[PDB]
Order: C-alpha cells, then structure tokens, then sequence
C-alpha cells in the first residue's frame, strides 16, 4: 500500500549523461549509439543570448570546438548538425550502454521523469507532468540544460523532454527529442508568457482513484451527475474538459474499483464545490493533477522493467 | 529552480537488484561484491511466521534451497549466515556492477530514496523520510521486501533501508543493513502496533526556508514569537520538540536568507492557529516534514553574506 509521485528507474538513462563544452558554455548531451544529442545552444554564450541567429552561428563551426566527454574520457565529433532546437552531433564511438529506446513528443497532461545533471552527472530524479500550458514545474539550476524526460515501457526507454531553459514565470520549457519546441515557445531568450494553466481533470479523477484503492472514502457521495456538467462546472473552475476518451482510459479502472466513472465525477463536484473543508485525500488537501491513469496502475499493480 | 521531492539516481542501486527465492517464497535481495543481503523471513512458510525460531529455519535449509537470480542468469549459494533480522548469502561470484558503498543506521527525520523493486526487478523511486515513530510512508505491494533504501554522497550510496513489512495502518517497516528494525518491531505475524506519529519541526522550518528562496512572503510577518513558549505549543499541536542543535544545523539556511529561526517558527505558530486561509506555500497547503535542510541546499544554491 501507500501512494507516492513514483518514477521510472533512471539506471538505463544515467549511462547516457554526458558533459558538452563548447566555448564558455558547458551543459549535459545524450549519448545515445554513436551520437550525442544537446540544446541547440551550446554553440553560444550566456551573454549573447538575447536573439541569435543561430542558423548563422552554426555555420562557421566546424566538428573539432566541441568537447564531448563521459565522466571523465573525452570524445570529438565527426559530424555536426541542428535539427531544430537540439544539435545532434556524430561522434568517434558508440555508447554501449545505450538502452532499447524510442523518441517520442508527448501531449498536455501526460507525465514522466526528469533526471536533473550538472555538468555530464545526473544529480536528481522526479515525476512531473506536461502542463496544459505547456510548462513544466521542475528543480533546475545552472548548468543543467540537456536534463531529459523519459518514460519506460519494458525494456524500451522512450525519451520525450529535453531541458532548455527557464521562463519568468519560475517554470521551464524545452524540446522533444526531434528538437520541436512544446507550447508556443522558442528557445531565443525572449519574454515568453507562461499560458494560464488549466487543471487536468482526467489526472484528477486518477488520484482520487488512487485514492480509493488506499482506502479512502470521505469524499464518496451517492448522487451523480451529467457528462456535460462536468465539462460546465470545468470551465468555470479552470479545469480541462472531459470526453469520452478519457471515460475510456478511466475504463480499465472503473471495473477494478466497481464505481461508474460518471459517478466519481460528481463525488469530485462535492470535492470542487464544497471544497477540501480541511480534510485528505491520499495525504492531500490539494486536488491532485500530476498523475495519469497508467501512472495510478504501475503503482497499485506493481509493474517492472529491467 | 523550483522545489520538489526529489530521489537520488537509482541507477548505482539497480545494478544490485537480485531477485532470491526460497521454496514458495521470492523477494529482492541487496547484491553487494560476493553476498545477497535480504530480509531473512524468506526462510519462512505462511504457517510458522506466527511465532518463528529463525536459528531452528536456517539450519534446515541449505545451500541448494537458496535461488538466487538476476532476473536472467543463476547464481550459486556456497554460503548462507543470518545477522539479526537479514540474510547474507555467499554466492559464488561477485558482482560488477557493486558500487562504493556504506551500510548506514539514520535517525528519524532524516530522508533517503527508495527504489521499489519486484522479483529482482525494479519498478520505481521516490523520496521518504524515516518517521519520529520509526516508520514511513512508501509505495509497497506484495514482492517487494528487500527493496533497500539509500543515499548517493559522490561516489557512495550510503544504505539505510531493507523493507520487511506493512502495519496495520498502511504504513512500513524493516531495517537497517546491520539487520535492525527501526522501530519496537520484529518479523513475526503479531499485534504490530504502529506508535502514534508526531510532525518533523526541522524539516518544515527548512521547508519554509525553500518558500522564500521563492521569494514568496504571505505567511512572511511582523509578528515575532518566543523560542520556548513555541515548543510548549508544539506538544499542543502533536509536533516533536525543536532543539539547539537542531537550530544550529538549521543555521545555514537561516544565514543564506538572513532570517533568524525565531521569526521563521513564530510565522509558522500564527501559520497553524488560523490555517493558510485557503492560499498554498510552495504549491502544496499541507506543511511538508519530508525535507531535511541538507535537502534544503542540495535542491536551493544560495549565497551568503557576511
């Protein structure tokens, strides 16, 4: 028993973290088979940030200025490129700690875990969630661009986050691995509005789902409610609205807990509308949105990988 | 930057994970150079664990009637020893993958990373704390004993945790790597009684401390509160008393932001007396005792000056 924001065992990605030092700047690559992928900017400086054209900057480089290294040996490049906001670069061997793998962008709302590295060397791990906004809420410091967000099927280590940096906000942005911006944000150091977040109702309805296989019923409440009044009573307290896809992902755990999945909706209204009245759910007054239907499974089933 | 329960990377760890069986009965075992750590309950039927004479067990089974595994390949036990309430068993090779290491007793309060793991294989990490009444409150299902508990000092993982068993109230409990339970308990199917819990005041006034490295202040107040009249108070609100010394590691912090402990303490008695009045420190309106102030530093760089 017990439920905990729980992540994948980062051992297949540690192998892959690296130090990149280009020029003044040093941040950590993926070394994965004989390539290592990085944010676009490495090739610039942190006082020339305010608009590059990095299109430019790139093509006076050449393959020898980086300093690719593991742990301690050093690595050189035998071909350098950018697709899009990362810069894959080829390098004289392989990585023969590189997991079954599988590049992924994923979509607002699911979730995964970060490994935070500083300087080639993994530091923390944790569980976070794409926002609706397109944020992430993370620990970053200096130094830890590159930090990537990975998910784990099996033996296969699907990556889907690489860090590039923090927007004013306090929150974070990056790329997925194809180097594709998430959200309506770009890496060319601007004043970006982090979007208005909007709760993920889906995610909400999981934990309390969670929290009914630990044991908890003080929210349960007999009365029920109508599909389309949860999308209502979801705009109006800036929460994501509902389909029926998602009445199908929760359909796996509504037979485990022998509640209709409409039902827990209007137990969840009771939640919304009366509020906490300073009670827990799962060791929380606050509605959880940070965990997914396949993240409440792994942890109440117990699944593996090695 | 940002805050956030954060684990160590398991990787170190997973290299280790062994999966052992005994007759019915498999969980994990803590592979470490040429010898398989494990809770020691594994020689045991679900009859004799009512009341069981482990000397009387051991010498019955042998060498032969020990599996240990590494999800793939055998491995042969020409040794088995008990240590109070482990199991070691030497097997007939090292192993590779054995980290720098130390077998470490931690007191409550403090917190480590815990890596779940069934049949040898893992499954997930997140961040604890062992509790004032020697418990904490994890992530386990059935298979899951022998999962360890650690933490990563450069090289070394400084082990903490050997997971034996769950109370009444959902909780946990197991030992140290030495074989001792933290905690009255011992392995035998008994009236467990899980001890009433009390809140780590330490880990919160540090906790704090992270909510104004976000530079956040609602709770901040003008109002100044005495240093013992405060742990009068704390008994009022079940929280274990603060000390000295637990204010002169906490100093650190104090001094990077240049507030005294007294004011931070007094902000939190006015905090619990009328509630947060529905507003959330650091994302989260429960008061967090799951931080150490060392965790603190590691996850807020700070600066001082002098």
């Amino acid at each position: 028993s017990g439920f905990r924001k729980m992540a994948f065992p980062s051992g297949k990605v540690e192998g892959c973290m690296v130090q990149v030092t280009c020029g003044t700047t040093t941040l950590n690559g993926l070394w994965l088979d004989d390539v290592v992928y990085c944010p676009r900017h490495v090739i610039c400086t942190s006082e020339d940030m305010f608009n590059p054209n990095y299109e430019d900057l790139l093509i006076r480089k050449s393959n020898h200025n980086f300093l690719v290294q593991a742990g301690n040996v050093q690595l050189r490049v035998i071909g350098h490129s950018m697709q899009n906001c990362v810069l894959k670069l080829k390098v004289d061997t392989a990585n023969p700690k590189t997991p079954k793998y599988k590049f992924v962008r994923i979509q607002p709302g699911q979730t995964f875990s970060v490994l935070a590295c500083y300087n080639g060397s993994p530091s923390g791990v944790y569980q976070c969630a794409m926002r609706p906004n397109f944020t992430i809420k993370g620990s970053f410091l200096n130094g830890s661009c590159g930090s990537v967000g990975f998910n784990i099927d099996y033996d296969c280590v699907s990556f889907c986050y690489m860090h590039h940096m923090e927007l004013p906000t306090g929150v974070h942005a990056g790329t997925d691995l194809e180097g594709n911006f998430y959200g309506p944000f770009v890496d060319r150091q601007t004043a970006q509005a982090a979007g208005t977040d909007t709760t993920i109702t889906v995610n909400v309805l999981a934990w309390l789902y969670a929290a009914v296989i630990n044991g908890d019923r003080w929210f349960l409440n007999r009365f029920t409610t109508t599909l389309n009044d949860f999308n209502l009573v979801a705009m109006k307290y800036n929460y994501e609205p509902l389909t029926q896809d998602h009445v199908d992902i929760l359909g796996p755990l509504s037979a485990q807990t022998g509640i209709a999945v409409l039902d827990m909706c209007a137990s969840l209204k009771e939640l919304l509308q009366n509020g906490m009245n300073g009670r827990t759910i799962l060791g929380s007054a606050l509605l959880e949105d940070e965990f997914t239907p396949f993240d409440v499974v792994r942890q109440c089933s117990g699944v593996t990988f090695q």
